């Protein structure tokens, strides 16, 4: 079961999903991607 | 830090955030709301 939460860290329109895996990793996350027309980073990890 | 995961249990459209947060105690989460234009039912817990 996969858990998700925004990115304190990720600045700026998310516009690469590794670029925000790596992002969420450094916060203790396993990964990430972009999400929305807003465009945020969403981090992931297992709940 | 707080994370979100859309119950998995929860049936139909989320009217009442109170049921919702019910249900998602019974998937082991400590809370729930309902969001989204679709209204769906997301648990939360801390990560």
């Amino acid at each position: 079961r996969v858990c998700e939460s925004q990115s304190h860290k990720f600045e700026g329109a998310c516009m690469g999903d590794h670029n925000c895996a790596l992002v969420c990793r450094n916060e203790g996350f396993s990964g990430g991607k972009c999400k929305g027309l807003r465009r945020r980073c969403f981090c992931t990890k297992l709940c």
